[PDB]
């Protein structure tokens, strides 16, 4: 099953993507720049750290991307891949300008 | 022109969403002041709160989100919110915060 993600506009300090949880449990998230390169904390991997960089908020139907995550994102466009306990992946695009971030669902 | 608008609700500070129609409008900003005076929410120096940080419209879901960060800077009690659209026109709403609980009352 693939319940899934809304477009949104937010701030780097408490950015949340509205998310229809009902379905799945999140396993991990990758982040890469559009034109290649791992994005976010730990440049040596595309896969980010649960809790530190991102965390699902099942009660609130939100995916949080933390401020620590955005500290390691160069202004621009980033594609996120959310991996669930299979079912299956879900892409999402984020555009970061300074403190502003726009999120675009696939 | 037109004023589609807001429902009463009850929630927790972590989350809080006000049911909202959407249409007509697009939100421009939101003010928050205590009933007894004083700017409420993050940035005491202005009544006008920060779009995206303190609040955000959720057009697809017909909701106004007030974030947890907003509430962290609201002293327990009663706050009047004034939502300003592009433009048509303002809409008042009352929130009562008690600890982690919040009640929202429509105009």
């Amino acid at each position: 099953r693939t319940p899934v993600l809304q477009s949104t506009q937010g701030h780097v300090s408490n950015f949340s993507i509205p998310a229809s949880f009902n379905g799945n449990s999140l396993a991990t998230m990758e982040a890469v720049y559009v034109d290649g390169g791992n994005a976010g904390p730990q440049d040596w991997t595309s896969f980010k750290e649960f809790g530190y960089a991102f965390s699902p908020s099942y009660d609130a139907n939100e995916m949080k991307l933390t401020e620590a995550f955005f500290r390691e994102v160069r202004d621009g466009e980033v594609r996120l891949t959310f991996h669930f306990w299979s079912g299956e992946t879900v892409n999402y695009t984020i555009i970061k300008n300074g403190n502003q971030v726009t999120g675009i669902a696939a």
